[PDB]
This record gives C-alpha cells, structure tokens and sequence, in this order.
C-alpha cells in the first residue's frame, strides 16, 4: 500500500486519496513572518496529570504510545480550542540524517523529528467519527533537535528494541508524557489535516514554537526501527515524513509577538 519509499511515497498518495491535494492538507512551512499574532487566542492548557500509557506498537510506519482515553484523563483545551479534546496516542516522524525529519519546517528549516499529540475533540464520542468532522482533532507538534538528551524520551527509546518490526507492540504503562514538553507553550495554529492516508481535514494544528533537545544516541535508536515485518529484508524505518504542502487559502496564526 503506502509508504515513504520511491514508489509509494508522499508523490503517489494523490491516487489513492484524491484529498491529498486537498484545500487545506498538512504539512506546511511556517514563515515567522507572514503568521499574525492573535491577542483573541486564549491560554493554552495542557492537563496531563491523570495520562494512562497503555502501549507501545509499531504499526509499519510509525511506532505509537497509546493512551486509555475512555475518560478526561488527559486532555488538551484553551489556545484556538473550543471545548475539550482527549489525548488518544503520540508518536514520531524522524529522518535518516539530523538535517532532516520534521513534518513542519520553520522558515524552510527541518528538524531532527517531530513529536505528534494526538487529541479528540469529545463532543463526537469516538475517534472515528471526530476524523470525519473539521474541528476533529487537535494535534500538538514538536520539534526535536541533536544535542543534549532529554531524560523523558529514555524510557521510550529503551523499549524500541521489543517493537523492531511492523505488528510488534508491548505493554508500556506508566509514562508521564509531561516530560517530552519544552518550557515555552508559545505556538503557531492552523486547520490543517493528518499527514499519512487517509489524510482526513479534520485536524487543528498546534505547532510549538520551542523545540526539546535529544541526543545523537536516542535519535539513532529510533532509526533502528524497521518498516518491514518479522522475517521480511529488512527496511529501516527512517525519513517518514511528509514534505511541506501548499498553505493555500490559509492563515497561520501566532500565540506570541
Ligand atoms: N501524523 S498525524 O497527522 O498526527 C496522524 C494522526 C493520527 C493518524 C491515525 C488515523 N487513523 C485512522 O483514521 C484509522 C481509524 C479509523 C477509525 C477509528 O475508530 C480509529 Cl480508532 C482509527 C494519522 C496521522
Ligand atoms: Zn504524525
């Protein structure tokens, strides 16, 4: 099906999912200075205190840390939200050299990787049918660079070695994802959509402005990954991440001056 390679990647989704090239597809370059800063936008609150991790999966293209979110346990509101949006997984997009990996780029910059929160607005009841509404999801977006490690992404970076290969996944309970934030919530928003098929335009894009630091050595942990299944050549799972798209018809507003 689809994937990051020659001839399935990002060029050839269009033919699959029409919607790629859509009216407002993620993701995109922010320009620092063409984004408004909006005095209207509330405070951002991110209320992590109750987060259940329940698991680890490496689904073929990504590897996912997902949440029990049967209840409020872990929710994101304020900023551009309106109402509640309930923490449902979190994973990576990373490349294959430091220069390279982030989904976003700044001023045409690319990061190491981008880290995604990904949250449902509650007034839908379920995941499935908030993707198909245009205030559907909330994603948070965080940039990674190289340098010095973040204590906070160790714990996931030890596990990698139990989820090698495409279908693998194993319990991972007790993870307090407050310790992949930055200090700043400073951010850049915009209605954007999900950045893999089925690329649905239902997503509120919540980009941070302050990237967290990692080191060499976990980054290249996450390149150790395999795109492939148990027993298949391998394919490492590295570069998956879709390049910038068109703003088009679009406003990308600023939480600081
Ligand atoms: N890179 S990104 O923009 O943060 C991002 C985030 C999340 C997704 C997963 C979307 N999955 C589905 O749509 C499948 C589904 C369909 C029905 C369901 O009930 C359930 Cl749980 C799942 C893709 C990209
Ligand atoms: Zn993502």
């Amino acid at each position: 099906h689809w994937g990051y390679g020659k001839h399935n990647g990002p060029e050839h989704w269009h033919k699959d999912f029409p919607i790629a090239k859509g009216e407002r597809q993620s993701p995109v370059d922010i320009d620092t200075h063409t984004a408004k800063y909006d005095p209207s936008l509330k405070p951002l609150s991110v209320s992590y205190d109750q987060a259940t991790s329940l698991r680890i999966l490496n689904n073929g293209h990504a590897f996912n840390v997902e949440f029990d979110d049967s209840q409020d346990k872990a929710v994101l509101k304020g900023g551009p939200l309106d109402g509640t949006y309930r923490l449902i997984q979190f994973h990576f997009h990373w490349g294959s050299l430091d220069g390279q990996g982030s989904e976003h780029t700044v001023d045409k910059k690319k990061y190491a990787a981008e880290l995604h929160l990904v949250h449902w607005n509650t007034k839908y009841g379920d995941f499935g049918k908030a993707v198909q509404q245009p205030d559907g999801l909330a994603v948070l977006g965080i940039f990674l660079k190289v340098g010095s490690a973040k204590p906070g992404l160790q714990k996931v970076v030890d596990v990698l070695d139990s989820i090698k290969t495409k279908g693998k996944s194993a319990d991972f309970t007790n993870f307090d994802p407050r310790g992949l934030l930055p200090e700043s919530l400073d951010y850049w928003t915009y209605p954007g959509s999900l950045t893999t098929p089925p690329l649905l335009e239902c997503v509120t894009w919540i980009v941070l402005k302050e990237p967290i630091s990692v080191s060499s050595e976990q980054v290249l942990k996450f390149r150790k990954l395999n795109f492939n299944g148990e027993g298949e050549p391998e394919e490492l799972m590295v570069d998956n991440w879709r390049p910038a798209q068109p703003l088009k018809n679009r406003q990308i507003k600023a939480s600081f001056k």
